[PDB]
């Protein structure tokens, strides 16, 4: 797609077969999902935003489908106001910034 | 431009005649930096992201330049790790996320 930004980008992703929907963030580096529940070993992240840092669980390899897209990342698990795919899937599937 | 986004999207900007750098952020709804001094009257504002929320001020019709284009936008000015330019100023230069 191409997508403007006149309102918040928001998309429906499927992340370790779980559906939720996600705002598309060029400011983040990182997939940070707090709705969903994964299984297995994670690392604990110091995870950083604009209010302070929180210790959540980052869990890898985890299958990320968007937009008819396939792709293996890295997703955070852990609170945020909304959910978030970083650049860590963005820069995956080619996607720009356009002006 | 078209931005790729294997590496963070900075890009040098003017906001009320000082030039900084800051992060084209998609996820962002405000432009929020933190290293300029404005003059005048200004709105106090919360903001939430990830970690919580920080006060921070907001002030209206600011000059912003950005490669080559010139719109008029609200920058609120308040501790951020980075300088973000949001969709309030990234809408105004039709930009789209494409892929
Ligand atoms: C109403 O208008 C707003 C309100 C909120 C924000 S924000 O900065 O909180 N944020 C909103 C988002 C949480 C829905 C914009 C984001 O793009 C921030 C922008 C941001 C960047 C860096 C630090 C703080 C904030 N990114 C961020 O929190 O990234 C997290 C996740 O991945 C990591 O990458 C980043 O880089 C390493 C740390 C952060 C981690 C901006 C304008
Ligand atoms: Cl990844
Ligand atoms: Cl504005």
């Amino acid at each position: 797609p191409q997508i403007t930004l006149w309102k918040r980008p928001f998309v429906t992703v499927k992340i370790g077969g779980q559906i939720t929907e996600a705002l598309l963030d060029t400011g983040a580096d990182d997939t940070i999902i707090e709705n969903i529940s994964l299984p297995g070993r994670w690392k604990p992240k110091i995870i950083q935003g604009i209010g302070g840092f929180l210790k959540v669980r980052q869990y890898d390899q985890i299958p990320i489908e968007i937009e008819g897209h396939k792709v293996i990342g890295s997703v955070v698990v852990g609170p945020t106001p909304v959910n978030v795919i970083g650049r860590n899937v963005m820069s995956q599937l080619g996607a720009t910034l356009n002006f």
